[PDB]
């Protein structure tokens, strides 16, 4: 058998949500993907050993506070919070995120990995040192990416893995 982990993928939008999922799937970059386009991917992958199904949700479009909506993101077992490393904006956002995530879920234990990405520019207005920081103030991992190049991409997903099986156990 295979265990279906249901992981979600959340941040302002032109972070590279959608780059990153694609990235992590496929195995390329998918440049300028449309912005408003919400699905989801399937993968099937070796962590530790589990041979598991990853069932990855890249969010996209209006922001909703509906019953139905906020059932949806329920079903999420795991969530990806990303900022991209030159948008201060998209960082200051991650808070509001995982405010959702820990209202829905109804536990500031929600298994969550907050990750920078866009690593392969050179230019980031975002410090490293604050972002290390506000993923320590949550007690959550915090790992730069590049969709790009894929650094960092699997380690991100894996890691959020790791945190649902762990959470599982407890
Ligand atoms: N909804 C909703 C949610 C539930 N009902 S539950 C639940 C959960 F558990 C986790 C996450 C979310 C969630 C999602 C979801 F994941 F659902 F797609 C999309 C959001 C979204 N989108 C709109 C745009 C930007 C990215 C993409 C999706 N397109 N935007 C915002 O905030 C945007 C800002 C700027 C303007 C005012 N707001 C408050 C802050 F200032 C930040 N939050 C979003 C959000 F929280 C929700
Ligand atoms: N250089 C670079 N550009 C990226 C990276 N990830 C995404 N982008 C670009 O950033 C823009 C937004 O990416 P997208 O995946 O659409 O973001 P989303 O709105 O969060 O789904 C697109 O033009 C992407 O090609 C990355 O790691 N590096
Ligand atoms: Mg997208």
């Amino acid at each position: 058998g295979m265990t279906e982990y249901k992981l979600v993928v959340v941040g302002a939008d032109g972070v590279g949500k959608s780059a990153l999922t694609i990235q992590l799937i496929q195995n390329h970059f998918v440049d300028e993907y449309d912005p408003t386009i919400e699905d989801s991917y399937r993968k099937q992958v070796v962590i530790d050993g589990e041979t598991c199904l990853l069932d990855i949700l890249d969010t996209a479009g209006q922001e909703e506070y509906s019953a139905m909506r906020d059932q949806y993101m329920r079903t999420g077992e795991g969530f990806l919070c990303v900022f991209a490393i030159n948008n201060t904006k998209s960082f200051e956002d991650i808070h509001h995120y995982r405010e959702q995530i820990k209202r829905v879920k109804d536990s500031e234990d929600v298994p969550m990995v907050l990750v920078g990405n866009k690593c392969d520019l050179p230019s980031r207005t975002v410090d490293t040192k604050q972002a290390q920081d506000l993923a320590r103030s949550y007690g959550i991992p915090f790992i730069e990416t590049s969709a790009k190049t894929r650094q960092g991409v699997d380690d991100a997903f894996y890691t959020l893995v790791r945190e649902i099986r762990k959470h599982k156990e407890k």
